Protein backbone atom coordinates (compact mmCIF):
# COMPACT_ATOMS: atom_id res chain seq x y z
CA UNK A 1 0.00 0.00 0.00
CA UNK A 2 1.23 3.25 -1.34
CA UNK A 3 0.85 5.34 2.09
CA UNK A 4 2.56 2.62 4.15
CA UNK A 5 5.38 2.68 1.48
CA UNK A 6 5.94 6.53 1.88
CA UNK A 7 6.15 6.59 5.16
CA UNK A 8 9.28 3.70 4.96
CA UNK A 9 10.63 6.25 2.31
CA UNK A 10 10.53 8.90 4.86
CA UNK A 11 11.80 6.79 7.90
CA UNK A 12 14.65 5.75 5.58
CA UNK A 13 15.50 9.63 4.53
CA UNK A 14 15.62 10.85 8.21
CA UNK A 15 18.23 7.67 8.81
CA UNK A 16 19.87 8.97 5.51
CA UNK A 17 20.16 12.44 6.66
CA UNK A 18 21.46 12.30 10.22
CA UNK A 19 24.09 9.86 9.13
CA UNK A 20 25.18 11.79 6.13
CA UNK A 21 25.66 15.23 8.80
CA UNK A 22 27.66 12.74 11.07
CA UNK A 23 30.14 11.44 7.77
CA UNK A 24 30.64 14.97 7.00
CA UNK A 25 31.48 16.53 10.50
CA UNK A 26 33.55 13.16 10.92
CA UNK A 27 35.45 13.54 7.83
CA UNK A 28 35.93 17.17 8.36
CA UNK A 29 37.94 16.18 11.55
CA UNK A 30 40.00 13.93 9.59
CA UNK A 31 40.59 16.30 6.99
CA UNK A 32 41.79 18.56 9.67
CA UNK A 33 44.08 16.10 11.44
CA UNK A 34 45.21 15.17 7.99
CA UNK A 35 46.64 18.96 7.14
CA UNK A 36 47.66 19.59 11.02
CA UNK A 37 50.24 16.17 10.64
CA UNK A 38 50.64 17.21 6.67
CA UNK A 39 50.93 13.45 5.61
CA UNK A 40 49.58 13.12 1.67
CA UNK A 41 45.59 12.30 1.54
CA UNK A 42 44.55 8.70 1.07
CA UNK A 43 42.86 8.96 -2.35
CA UNK A 44 44.10 5.86 -4.18
CA UNK A 45 44.16 3.62 -1.13
CA UNK A 46 40.79 4.58 0.98
CA UNK A 47 38.51 6.98 -1.06
CA UNK A 48 38.86 4.97 -3.82
CA UNK A 49 37.74 1.36 -1.71
CA UNK A 50 34.56 4.24 -0.29
CA UNK A 51 33.93 4.64 -4.37
CA UNK A 52 33.79 0.85 -4.41
CA UNK A 53 31.63 0.11 -1.73
CA UNK A 54 29.07 2.14 -3.35
CA UNK A 55 29.75 0.92 -6.76
CA UNK A 56 27.61 -2.48 -5.58
CA UNK A 57 24.55 0.00 -6.02
CA UNK A 58 25.62 0.48 -9.94
CA UNK A 59 27.07 4.21 -11.39
CA UNK A 60 24.69 6.63 -9.50
CA UNK A 61 26.25 4.65 -6.52
CA UNK A 62 29.94 6.00 -7.49
CA UNK A 63 28.54 9.34 -7.88
CA UNK A 64 26.76 9.42 -4.24
CA UNK A 65 30.10 8.26 -2.92
CA UNK A 66 32.22 10.97 -4.60
CA UNK A 67 29.51 13.83 -3.13
CA UNK A 68 29.67 11.94 0.62
CA UNK A 69 33.32 12.62 0.08
CA UNK A 70 32.48 16.07 -1.11
CA UNK A 71 30.50 16.71 1.89
CA UNK A 72 33.68 16.28 4.10
CA UNK A 73 35.93 18.96 2.67
CA UNK A 74 36.41 21.68 5.07
CA UNK A 75 35.42 25.43 5.25
CA UNK A 76 37.41 28.61 6.71
CA UNK B 1 42.76 10.45 16.28
CA UNK B 2 42.88 9.78 13.11
CA UNK B 3 42.03 5.26 13.22
CA UNK B 4 39.39 5.98 16.11
CA UNK B 5 37.87 8.54 13.50
CA UNK B 6 38.13 6.28 10.50
CA UNK B 7 36.78 3.49 11.98
CA UNK B 8 33.46 5.93 12.90
CA UNK B 9 33.55 6.12 8.62
CA UNK B 10 33.68 3.03 8.23
CA UNK B 11 30.39 2.67 10.94
CA UNK B 12 28.69 5.40 8.94
CA UNK B 13 29.16 4.06 6.08
CA UNK B 14 27.68 0.40 6.65
CA UNK B 15 24.73 2.04 7.71
CA UNK B 16 24.32 4.67 5.16
CA UNK B 17 24.75 1.69 2.32
CA UNK B 18 22.07 -0.50 4.28
CA UNK B 19 19.47 1.98 4.08
CA UNK B 20 20.18 3.46 0.43
CA UNK B 21 19.76 0.11 -0.95
CA UNK B 22 16.84 -0.42 1.10
CA UNK B 23 15.63 3.09 0.02
CA UNK B 24 16.13 1.66 -3.66
CA UNK B 25 13.64 -1.09 -2.84
CA UNK B 26 11.04 0.39 -1.63
CA UNK B 27 10.92 3.64 -4.45
CA UNK B 28 10.52 0.29 -7.11
CA UNK B 29 8.07 -0.88 -5.27
CA UNK B 30 6.76 2.83 -5.05
CA UNK B 31 6.83 2.98 -8.98
CA UNK B 32 5.40 -0.39 -9.51
CA UNK B 33 2.11 0.70 -7.63
CA UNK B 34 1.71 3.80 -9.48
CA UNK B 35 2.34 2.54 -12.94
CA UNK B 36 -0.06 -0.38 -11.84
CA UNK B 37 -2.74 2.60 -11.13
CA UNK B 38 -1.93 5.25 -13.78
CA UNK B 39 -1.77 8.27 -11.57
CA UNK B 40 1.29 11.39 -12.68
CA UNK B 41 4.47 11.23 -10.66
CA UNK B 42 4.48 13.44 -7.66
CA UNK B 43 7.67 15.12 -8.50
CA UNK B 44 6.77 18.94 -8.23
CA UNK B 45 5.15 17.65 -4.58
CA UNK B 46 6.85 14.72 -3.35
CA UNK B 47 10.20 14.67 -4.78
CA UNK B 48 11.08 18.18 -4.97
CA UNK B 49 10.18 17.68 -1.00
CA UNK B 50 13.18 14.78 -0.86
CA UNK B 51 15.44 16.98 -2.38
CA UNK B 52 14.62 20.08 -0.51
CA UNK B 53 15.30 17.79 2.52
CA UNK B 54 18.56 17.13 1.13
CA UNK B 55 19.42 20.39 0.49
CA UNK B 56 20.08 21.30 4.09
CA UNK B 57 23.55 19.55 3.39
CA UNK B 58 24.07 22.47 0.08
CA UNK B 59 24.49 21.72 -3.04
CA UNK B 60 26.15 18.35 -3.40
CA UNK B 61 23.14 17.77 -0.90
CA UNK B 62 20.88 18.35 -3.73
CA UNK B 63 22.53 16.27 -6.32
CA UNK B 64 22.47 13.27 -3.24
CA UNK B 65 18.59 13.93 -3.33
CA UNK B 66 18.75 13.74 -7.23
CA UNK B 67 20.72 10.07 -6.88
CA UNK B 68 18.59 8.77 -4.17
CA UNK B 69 15.45 9.33 -6.58
CA UNK B 70 17.52 7.42 -9.69
CA UNK B 71 18.16 4.67 -7.63
CA UNK B 72 14.23 3.91 -7.19
CA UNK B 73 13.94 3.55 -10.66
CA UNK B 74 12.20 0.17 -12.31
CA UNK B 75 14.70 -2.19 -14.63
CA UNK B 76 13.01 -4.82 -16.64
Amino acid sequence: EIDTLREEIDRLDAEILALVKRRAEVSKAIGKARMASGGPRLVHSREMKVIERYSELGPDGKDLAILLLRLGRGRL
